[PDB]
């Protein structure tokens, strides 16, 4: 339970922690928290699994539909304003969970949106992160981030948020996943190759 | 969480604080709290995000519709009386959130409306503010407001309220936004330019 | 319930509000909230009446005793750390309440101290206020206060903090009392004269 | 929150306190609490704003309707029994709020009705009041009232209740609105002229 | 439970309500609420009977003692500051009950002191009333009082407060007792004679 | 809230207390607690006003209807068993309120029915009372009643209960009204003539 | 649990109800609730037995002690004020129970006192009663009582209170005990002879 | 409420945030959170003010005491193991509050200590931090620290922990205080010179 | 209440514990916890018997139906994604209980899925387990498992988790049950034969 | 918080995990949980830090004193039954926390004692563990322990428990620490060397 989103020049970087946290017990030694909904968009779930779980499937299906009914791949800032709506439906109700959506706007460029359980949404121009061990990761960014950085200088800083949080949060910190959305697509990093990085790092 | 409205001569001014406040954690370094719904009206959200979030959208439509179904741009003191009703509906229900709406009536001139989560609505003739750190902001105005203080001496005083509150409230105070509605329109100030002012102040 | 304190040049100013408040009812149209313990130090009680009330008597005596036994009028920052200890003796216990002590140190000059019901103490180099109607007062000061504003520009600002709180708090604002401690003494303004100022103001 | 109703010879008097009360804060230096529904009837809310707020609107309508549907301007003692019912409707439900209606029945004359949030209704032959600061106002009336006290000795007495309450109730006491329903119509006093009275008084 | 105090020129007046209130039931058709401790001072008890009850006897003793050990009938403002302490002894403890003491100070003249169960003390320069139905009695005063109202205009106004509350309070209002302390002594009015006034009145 | 009913020979008597009770405050110096539904039957509400209030109207309408659809003035013991059902419909629900109905059944004669808010009903052949201040009234009866005490000895005994309870109950005892149903009709006593009796009494 | 006290010319009467009440069960077909402590004084307990039980014994001794220590049989209005203190001793503590003491003072005549478990005390000049079925008994007295009702018209009025209550209170009403304290002594009525009276009545 | 500590080669660094936090309101624009008790040791308080306030004084005394009674300046890890004890004395009790102490041991060298409100102690060989915004600050350290980072690379890093935490924490971030203890002494940095650093940085 | 699953080369293993635990009493010396739903998949419940019981049935039909409607034996990772759905429907509602599904995908091979009462789902590539005494079982696997192991070293380890749990858990551990799914089928081990193994083990 | 102890041939092994867990945050990357109290006994705390902390010191003292007072190094099972007693003294009191003591008795040999916060104690002949993630460690033991497993096979097992716990427990497992007591002494392993083992392991 720990995610990070940030814009660095061209596109947007997203990373999580493959750690499922069943009270005292470590339940999953590898649990996805990073999903690609559409060819230009993807997201990170934080918090109530079975809840976000559905919120993913109960959404991708609304994307890979809008794409069809009207060509354009659900423009991110539009697909987002669903979630803002989807959640808030369950305000009167019990809903819950965190969420970051990061995808490339057909035209308007890269976009990064943050999302609270109720339905609060904000476009994060700089960087944002969420999770059990968010404020740990946060501190990393708020003092290691510059408007420009790079394609490279992003995914580095990126890990190094998780690197701290993951070893300073009881609940986050088992394995790590990462994908980057850019104009031409979305790359899920197959674990093995991820690792390369912090090796070349410190 | 801190906003401000006041009538000053010609038109009406509004301001917020782009700070989002996830309990202990500062969550958004730039959260919009000031929205224009119609070419002649604008409002300010204080409180429950994803709640006030929807009430915006679930109100803007209603405008850029009334506008259409009947020419006159939803006269402000009518649109307001919608929220008094749009709110009160969820009294039996869990609604909540603050709100200031101001706009230049086709004819009756400038108008400024406070508003509570229940549905209580009041026309403010002078100046009113809302937000976690509002009572701070309040002192400012109620010892810095005259009946007729220029198109300038208002947006000055406006800031200064936030200046205070922002730096004397755990919850408010990260960046600032502002717009002034007047007969001929509604001006969203692009961050950069706001600044000039408190530079030209103290 | 709404007190202020501030250091303007020479010495330090103090101001209360003669308003006692019994839940709904207004109980005292004139309650002293400003007490002078020792010829060079004066203090303001805020909150739990008969609890503060004693902490007064149960202290003045300690002063006009120290003074005697060792000449030197209990230097302020030394009387204060008394309260820090006096209070914190009833930490285990149910003590409670607010308090501002401001005195002229024989030689160290002007001093201003803030105080919480536990024992938390702090020297205010600038200004501080306390009370049910505090964060109103506070908004006035934080944006109407300069390192060096006369003995005049201080008692003015002193009033306009109370002027705000008093008529933007349900609990502050029946009458006002004001005294100023300065090297040679401590003036307890006798109502009538106080009023002279907001007349000569706006 | 503090309203008064009383009968004096000819017709009936109503007066409020333009004071809004967000707990500690004072939220509206100027809030209407006296509404005229029908050309011959007028009412004063006391208590939950947005609840009362609607109950005005969700009633005025039924008035200027019954009026059209059957000539006669909804005779007061009948409109009232609506409320008795309109309220008791949300008995099974969370309704709430006080009220006083006073009107001149086409023929029966002056009438004045007390009203609790449940639906409890009682015609007041003499004088009645209600609101946060009601029992203050009361003492005044119960010892400043005689069967036949002129049109004048009415509205004089009236302010003087509010005069007491507004200045002995943490929650009442900011401004005062007054109107008088009499056979020929319903006079809403525009702030300025009202004051004239306590000038001519003591 | 509803007592009054007020300072009219010469000396000071005190009035009670001989009405005891055992919850639903009216338990005593005649319960003294006004007590003379010392030939120059007198007090009224409000609320917790068997508590105030002790606080009376547990005190008059203290007075007609100090009196002896040192001539000077225990000056009022000094006796009073006993209760300030007496009560606040049992803050740490479960104490409670209201109080008004009023005496003629050997020299300083007339005094009037209010007193809450914690121990909070204040001298009342004008008028002050305590008791289940106090807020009624108040309004009477706050709008029937002038600096210099005759020895007569005093006891007149004194009853008319209790006249009000006694018939607008479920707990007060079964009979009434009055005494006026003046330089030379303290007059307990023997029921029958009291009655006089409200008959020469209206 | 203190009503009485009792069968004295020919017919039946009912009496109330015009005293309304808003918690601490006495809110209505005259509140009708005795209603005549049909020319042969009358009732006395006790307790939840706004609730009983409806229950009178939402009933008389049934009476003067049955009365129409089939001549016979809805027999008492039959309208009674309505209530029994009427009430118990809202058992599943939140209903409440006390009740006594007494009428002259076309043939069966005089009737008297007790009634609790759930739906429990009993024919009282003797006498019965309900009201915040009932049990007092009761004692009067249970030791001032005989099978055959005249139409007179009836309404003498009837006041003298109230006499008691009205000055031994915090909640009852402001004004009194009385009506007697007998074969030929139902007598509402206009206050004035009522009094006549306790004058002729002791 | 139901007792009575009242003054009738010469002396003072006291009556109880031998009925014990273990919640649902009826636990003593015959329990004393009237105790003679001193040759000139007698008292009635209502409420927590084992508590009162003590308060009797832990008092009796104090009388038949003071007696010896100083000739005069503890004057009632003095012994009484013990209790006032004996109770208020366990205010800080969980003491509880009612009481009526009545005796003939060596010189001052007859005396009758009411007593609440806190320590609240009042001389009753007229008539008073207390206990589970007190308010019932009261009604009787409040309308069957006159300043000067014989030695007989007293003890008669007496039973008849109990008569009502004992047959209208779930908790009182099993057998009855009575005694009368008059100058020369205190008479304990042995059940049989008591009886005689209501045989001679109605 | 955000302190940090860390061991960099020679000696040890410590840093706070002069931000006090009365819940919603920011109470102190400059609250000391760093204290030097003895020429060779210094500590930081985080959390319960008036509790740790004491704990400081209530310890300083015992340092500059031990020192005398036996020359040697109270060795750090011996001073520490007082707190461990000075806290756990109030386990049975309501004590509370965080803490770091750090000094240069006579011979053993630089020492740093972590301390929880119970009495939890550990020696921190690397770096540690505490307070409302602690984990934010942590993150910084955990990915920005090396065993042997210059005296300089460590006061750099420290700020930046705070830089972070202070603007990612509703409760931290008003001003910054820093000191460094090393063999020869303890340097408290006077606000102005602190500043130099993040000017020469980013 | 203690199940296990893990993939070993070819296929997948499952095991339970035939113990049901009725609070303090052992209620079932043999309760099935392992269910085959379709010829190529098998699942294990843990926890709320009669809820899961249903979820078995209310599932085996949705299997052997899809199977018919479209040949393909409801592929595992889809069937599962029913349960991720079937559960969450009753998120809003009171649904609960553990679960592990695992069967041979037609083509994709061996699959293993965990599942929580809310409907979170996580494919396990290695091994996982659930139930009152899970973690005990866990510790065994996590330190006795290798990517390959074998068909044999599989079911050997598997028991050996249960051997621990069942003898270190108050709620697990009455007998064991075992089945393996592999491409061609799904063996349910008939008590007797299971045994063999820990005979040929330690 | 996850400790272990098991007897193996000659002597006794212990082990912990240097992980401290301030709720959600990891507060100590290395916190000591394994303590030597006497040259022949060693112990391991688990759980409540500053309490246990104390129970160590407030114990080691009692060791090396008995030592001196009477030569024989406090024999373990006697030492132990201190703690059974030292604990329970504060059952009446809030004590708490886990514990295992392990020492070579002068003659009887090797001893291993488990201990609960109330004071229960059991010597373990085989193996026992404790701390938040204890049972995980447990399952490793109960299935990897033989009566006679060398000095080596023990400490190998030992870590191996920890290996699971630490890697399946939210609150255990930041680094590890180890010590073996044996006739001639007590080896506290200094991190670096420990490591060697799981290198020569799997």
């Amino acid at each position: 339970t720990t995610t990070v989103g940030l814009i660095c020049d061209d596109a947007v970087i997203l990373a999580t922690d493959k750690r499922a946290s069943l009270g005292n017990l470590v339940a999953d030694k590898e649990a996805k928290k990073l999903y690609k909904i559409d060819d230009y968009i993807a997201m990170t779930i934080a918090g109530s699994v079975g809840d976000a779980q559905a919120i993913v499937r109960l959404l991708i299906a609304e994307a890979k539909l809008y794409k069809m009914r009207t060509g354009r791949n659900i423009p991110p800032l539009a697909c987002a304003t669903l979630l803002s709506n989807i959640l808030h439906s369950s305000r009167m109700f019990p809903f819950l969970t965190q969420i970051i959506i990061g995808g490339y706007d057909l035209l308007e460029g890269a976009k990064l949106f943050s999302l609270d359980p109720l339905g609060g949404m904000n476009e994060e121009k700089t960087f944002t992160a969420t999770g059990s061990g968010s404020p740990i990761a946060y501190g990393v960014l708020e003092a290691g981030y510059d408007r420009d950085m790079s394609v490279e200088e992003g995914i580095k800083l990126a890990l190094n948020a998780l690197k701290s949080a993951m070893e300073r949060d009881t609940f986050s910190g088992n394995g790590i996943s990462l994908a980057v959305i850019t104009k031409d697509g979305v790359k899920i990093f197959e674990d093995e190759e991820i690792e390369k990085i912090l090796d070349s790092m410190k």
